[PDB]
């Protein structure tokens, strides 16, 4: 799987923004596909996941209710709308591909190379 990050900048706390994910590969509906963020000196952390074939979005706490994943399927695009910004939501924001291995965790074999966002 091959993915690519856009949309970052530089936005006013309070605000919105909208990144997006476009991905592409052999089977790619197969895979899980995630959010990923790493603020400056701090650890990556999982922000949300969808898998193709479900409505259901799985969010990290630090996020659920303000950042929404969403899909278009003719473009193969994953999104992240992000709402309601906080400072503490400056970040390198990544997506990523792994299997949709059921009955195990997702491992995430594929990524992006970022698109970075800072919140004042």
């Amino acid at each position: 799987v091959q993915l690519q990050e856009s949309g970052g900048g530089l936005v006013q706390a309070g605000g919105s923004l909208r990144l997006s994910c476009a991905a592409a590969g052999r089977n790619l509906r197969m895979y899980r596909m995630g959010w990923f963020r790493q603020a400056p000196g701090k650890e990556r952390e999982f922000v949300g996941t969808m898998v193709w074939s479900s409505d259901t979005i799985y969010y990290a706490d630090s996020v659920k209710g303000r950042f929404i994943i969403s899909r278009d399927n003719a473009k193969n695009t994953v999104y992240l709308q992000m709402n309601s910004l906080k400072p503490e939501d400056t970040a390198v924001y990544y997506c990523a591909a792994g299997a949709g291995w059921a009955g195990t965790m997702t491992d995430y074999n594929y990524w992006g190379q970022g698109t970075q966002v800072t919140v004042s």
